[PDB]
């Protein structure tokens, strides 16, 4: 699960920085 996640984090963690830088 190292890049399964890393990819399922990043991407799902990025909705936030674009949800929240604006």
């Amino acid at each position: 699960f190292f890049h399964h996640i890393f990819r399922g984090i990043v991407h799902v963690g990025k909705t936030i920085h674009r949800l929240v830088t604006g």
